[PDB]
């Protein structure tokens, strides 16, 4: 069976941060799971007084796929919680500072935190010889030194940068880390020669694009900022925050060339009287008006290096190693394996067959023939052939 | 003579970003200087392409008490530039992170950077000899090295934490460091036992402000927030940023018992739908709101200790050492210290004649009877008794 994990700590303030990936594989289990969470993601449902979340609104729930769970559905898996004493203990090592404190949890070892997951997972005899993998939505190397210990591997699943209800839904899968720390750029390095992909960027894009795009005044540069205390800002971002990377746009550009875009997630939006601001109702608008993009590590640099925009990437990140390649042949291809191989159809993360399926470590054919039968399933070979076919059935349908 | 050091590097994105010294200094000036900056501040005035700048406000000049110079006032002075082609090296070694270029002018020593500074110094005969003093607006440990081989002080100065319209102006006027670093507490240590002061901490207050006190629904924890790429947000912050604060805040309070003010100053806005977002038309305003205030090293915090508010300081600045007191008495008598000798009457800093009474490292009692003097100038010993009258005098006029 699976072992999700995911940590109740509340970093940034917020009970149960994670708590719409704990709804998601319970709404699409079809066996038993292993939960390692904490019991705000238990008592959150009836809490009755947290339950204006946007986890409980059915928007929300319709975009990523799930409804909320009863007593039934809860039944049917086993639970073990992490205490918080824990967690008071980790902000009082880190100067009280939480967000430091997260920092540590996703890029260090924790001792006193790999002690309890070892005790919770010896807690019942048997647990730990049914876990066929943790499933762990960050980074976090003490799950990942426990689990070498235990020979169990670690899959870090997330959702991806392209999202409905703009594109098809994507997630991350990714054996080594998610978002910082990826296996993406390795895994196309070992396939590359296998990748002939007869399509242009914009092809790609617009087989994930789930809508009409957008009406195309440019700006000569355009600003994304990132959610402040998201982790990859916190861990991956190579330094860089909101404030230095629009300095860093301000050492090239005058004021009157910059479009900012705020993150719609952040908690803090900009004057309305320095820089230009964008109002676009998405991100692809955003970035159609300007001829060159700076980022972090948003998930925003991938739209913009697939509608050929020069991009500008200062964080790690998943997508990096695509905007590093010089030919545009070359883009390309890698473009194509990110978004077909390394990319995961949003719903098979959550589908135990599919993880089953990936545990057994199979190639890349085999991988982009399961993404493409999914995305395929409503429509009417090697790996290039599947790919070029798939993106040709959408050029007339 | 005194020798102004005013760097042009805009690591923030801003030529010329002290310019508002350069044009006090000039208008204040009774004796020649000698500027060294660079050419940004000498063709910024002429540019009228940057003419819109807050420096140029008559309101701005008026509250800092400087008119715009002429050919004639500049004139009078010498001027040493420094070329941007080190700042760009400097850029190139940082990771193009212009915010940790500023990171490491503020807290390290960089030998190019003393180079020219001594290559400047050294550019016409005597220039070295007629030097007095250094003043710097911030903590720089290359121009301190300079300084300690040449053998001059560094003042280092900066607008206070009181300040008009609100309150009387204030400097400061450090040999060690400004915001960080500084010599405050040193200072108090020395002279704790000469204060033996008969008012309270909102009789220190009162004899500063200015204005009428704002008329008095209570907020159980106001959070202060500062502008994010202000040199004691990067360099004295002990790792805490705005986003921190708020989720250390968090930690303690739930949402509806907090109450966050932006800084006017701030490129960046509070969402208006997560906290109760402070609109007061004042800081003093915001924290008599507040049953405890949280900052990191804001001048809003010296303003809710001297109200008598539980203040949680979480960064380095002057004024922390006050709020580390235990007794009731012994604050006073730090707060007073502080407030009259440690802050400066603000055109003082910028006063010749002042500048060298201190660079003779007169007695505390000598510093406070000139403040008072300055402050009483309007009005129709030992340390003590100086305070205390002058505290008696505004008791009843
Ligand atoms: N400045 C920004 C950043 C992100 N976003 C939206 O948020 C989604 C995820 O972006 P991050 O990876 O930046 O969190 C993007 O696909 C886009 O829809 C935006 O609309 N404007
Ligand atoms: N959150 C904040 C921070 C500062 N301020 C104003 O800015 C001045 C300087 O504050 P900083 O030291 O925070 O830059 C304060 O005296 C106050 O008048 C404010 O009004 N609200
Ligand atoms: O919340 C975070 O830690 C972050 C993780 C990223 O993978 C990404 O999901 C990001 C969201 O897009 C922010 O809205 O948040
Ligand atoms: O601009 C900065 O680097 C800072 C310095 C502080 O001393 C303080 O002056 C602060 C201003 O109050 C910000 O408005 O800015
Ligand atoms: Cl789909
Ligand atoms: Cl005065
Ligand atoms: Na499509
Ligand atoms: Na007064």
């Amino acid at each position: 069976g699976l072992a999700v994990f995911l940590p109740p700590y509340p970093f940034r303030g917020l009970k149960a941060p994670y708590l719409w990936m704990f709804y998601k594989y319970l709404h699409c289990a079809t066996d038993s799971i292993l939960f390692i969470t904490g019991e705000d993601y238990l008592s959150v449902t009836d809490d009755e007084a947290q339950r204006a979340r946007w986890e409980f609104d059915p928007a929300s729930m319709a975009s990523l796929g799930y409804e909320l769970p009863n007593a039934q559905s809860m039944a049917c898996h086993e639970y073990l919680t992490l205490d918080n004493a824990f967690y008071e203990t980790l902000l009082s090592r880190h100067h009280h500072d939480p967000i430091k404190s997260f920092s540590a949890f996703l890029t260090e070892r924790i001792p006193d935190l790999e002690t309890e997951l070892h005790a919770l997972l010896d807690s019942k005899k048997g647990i730990i010889d049914q876990i066929d993998t943790f499933i762990s939505i960050c980074n976090c190397p003490s799950l990942e030194h426990v689990a070498r210990t235990l020979g169990k591997e670690v899959m870090h699943i997330e959702i991806g940068p392209l999202r409905a209800p703009m594109y098809r839904n994507t997630a991350y899968l990714d054996f080594a880390g998610v978002n910082g720390g990826t296996e993406a750029s390795a895994r196309y390095e070992k396939c590359q020669a296998e990748f002939d992909i007869k399509a242009s960027l914009g092809d790609l894009h617009n087989y994930f694009l789930e809508v009409l795009p957008p009406a195309e005044t440019h700006s000569a540069a355009g600003v994304v900022l990132q959610v402040e205390d998201c982790s990859n800002l916190i861990a991956y971002n190579h330094d860089f925050t909101n404030i230095s990377l629009l300095s860093y746009v301000r050492q090239r550009y005058e004021k009157e060339d910059i479009l900012v875009r705020a993150h719609p997630g952040s908690l803090f939006r900009l004057r309305d009287d320095v820089f230009t601001i964008d109002d676009s109702a998405n991100s692809l608008a955003f970035i159609n008006q300007c001829n060159e993009v700076f980022t972090i590590n948003s998930s925003v640099g991938l739209e913009a290096i697939l509608t050929g925009k020069k991009t500008t990437v200062l964080g790690d990140c998943s997508y990096a190693f695509i905007n590093e390649l010089a030919g545009a042949s070359a883009t390309v291809n890698a473009a194509a394996f990110y978004l077909f191989s390394y990319l995961v159809p949003f719903d098979l993360v959550f589908n135990q067959e599919y993880l089953k399926f990936r545990l057994g470590h199979p190639e890349e054919r085999e991988i982009v023939g399961k993404h493409i039968e999914f995305y395929s399933a409503d429509m009417p070979h090697s790996l290039s052939s599947l790919i070029n076919e798939a993106i040709s059935l959408e050029h007339h349908h």
